[PDB]
DNA sequence: ATTGTGACGCT
DNA sequence: AGCGTCAC
């Protein structure tokens, strides 16, 4: 009743770059804008695989972890750009460099959680507070909503029943209540229509946003009308739109816990989650997964948006797959130091930039026939960006995994260098 | 022969 | 610490 608290205290969005590789690419390139057309990362191999795809492209099957050349099956005029290759592997710094141009223009708005480098949360609890008292009581017009989606409305062309489904909302708005969820779910959903404006005025980039009173919530609103959209997900609108939701489009359970809630309780849908008791839950999944459960189910999530713009850790890793997984000491040798000039040229860039140095290094690898994406993982201390030390010292850590008796047995067929454990500087 | 990331939990 | 899960 009254002290059943509602999660409804926060406003979040989620904000994601519509396939933003290619975006990216149709920026530099305007040949390849408004056309069927993916990224890729090397061609060699069936033409190479395709890890990002425009919405043209999507609507003749092309999907990411595709190879080229079956999607040139689906699409025939699909045009391609390739990631750019830097001593021997696939070097993403343009878009790392594309993504912190749109965090910058993102963090004026509001403080800002770097979920991947092509997607953020935003917390607008205080920004919304902020416009409500500017707004001194006056009513929120369609106009100022031209790209948003209420889910579940309309009820009772596309664009025109977007616009019925807006105006149902806005005309049922109670805007002299100050404290109603929805008024400030419905101003967090201006503030996000003026962030995403900006974002493409100043980058071209076009995005998607959710908005709702939490980050799932909001992670799910955002997937509902893509690209150039955001939807606005309501308390109120949880029970109907759960009630088909399958469990596995939930952030966090479209894994084995996921599947095992549809296994253990024979049920399909997030809304039939309401049923159990938060301890039958907790029986099952554990204390923290069961609680998380019990509330989530109702639309409740804790998890705050961190304050955190920045990447926690700055990585470099290459797959050698077939018969070029890595045979002998020389060929360890020269793809650990390929690693690690990458790794120091953007070390030393994240230190000039963040005023920060990484102090640990992770040295990870897989052997030819291990099922586990890491076979080991290792740590050693990181005291200096050397690109030849911190080669060296991946070398001493990993080399007791060679079990012959000048050549390296068995063959590896992933690297992996991490710099973790940042620290001001 | 999805790759290259990156965040977080468990023990 | 080292390993596992999850989402792209
Ligand atoms: N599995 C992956 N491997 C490599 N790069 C990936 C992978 N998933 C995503 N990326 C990269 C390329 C994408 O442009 C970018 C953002 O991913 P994601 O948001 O899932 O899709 P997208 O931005 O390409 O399209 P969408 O419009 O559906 O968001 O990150
Ligand atoms: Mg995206
Ligand atoms: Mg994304």
């Amino acid at each position: 009743g009254p002290h059943m608290a509602t999660g409804q205290d926060r406003v979040v969005a989620l904000v994601d770059m519509d396939c933003f590789f290619v975006q990216v690419e149709q920026r530099q390139n305007p040949h390849l804008r408004n056309k069927p057309c993916a990224v890729v990362q090397y061609k060699s191999w069936k033409g190479g695989g395709i890890i990002a795809v425009s919405y043209e492209a999507r609507a003749f099957g092309v999907t990411r972890s595709m190879w080229a050349d079956d999607a040139k099956k689906l699409c025939p005029d699909l045009l391609l750009a390739q990631v750019r290759e830097s001593r021997g592997k696939a070097n993403l710094t343009k878009y790392r460099e594309a993504s912190v141009e749109v965090m910058e223009i993102m963090s004026r708005f509001a403080v800002i959680e770097r979920a991947s480098i092509d997607e953020a949360y935003v917390d607008l609890t205080s920004a919304v507070q902020e416009r409500l008292q500017k707004l001194q009581g006056q009513p929120i017009s369609a106009d100022l909503l031209p790209s948003t989606y209420i889910e579940g409305l309309p009820q009772g062309q596309k664009e025109g029943m977007r616009k019925q489904g807006l105006f149902q909302w806005l005309d049922s708005l109670q805007i002299d209540n100050l404290t109603s969820p929805d008024l400030q779910l419905t101003v967090g959903a201006v503030i996000v229509e003026e962030m995403r404006a900006a974002i493409e005025r100043e980058t071209g980039f076009q995005c998607s946003a959710g908005i709702s009173h939490n980050k799932v919530l909001a992670k799910l609103a955002c997937g509902l009308n893509k690209p150039n959209r955001q939807t606005l997900v309501s308390h109120g609108s949880v029970p109907q739109l759960f009630s088909q939701m399958p469990i596995r489009k939930i952030r966090s359970l479209g894994g084995k816990l996921g599947a095992s809630v549809i296994e253990i309780l024979g049920i399909e849908y997030m809304g039939e989650l309401t049923q159990f008791t938060e301890s039958q839950l907790q029986s099952h999944f554990g204390e923290k997964n069961g609680s998380w459960l019990y509330a989530m189910c109702r639309g409740i999530e804790h998890d705050p948006v961190k304050p955190r713009q920045l990447p926690k850790t700055i990585g470099c890793s290459k797959n050698f797959p077939g018969k070029t997984a890595l045979a002998t000491r020389e060929q360890v040798q020269w793809w650990l130091l390929q690693l690690a000039q990458e790794l120091e040229e953007r070390l030393t860039k994240d230190r000039n930039d963040n005023d920060r140095v990484a102090t640990q290094l992770v040295v990870s690898i897989r052997v030819q026939g291990d099922k586990r994406l890491s076979s080991l993982r290792r740590c050693c201390a990181l005291t200096r960006y050397d690109a030849h030390k911190m080669s060296h010292d991946a070398f001493t850590v990993i080399k007791n995994c060679n079990t012959s008796g000048t050549e390296w047995s068995p063959p590896l067929t992933m690297l992996f260098l991490c710099a973790t454990k940042f620290s001001a500087s």
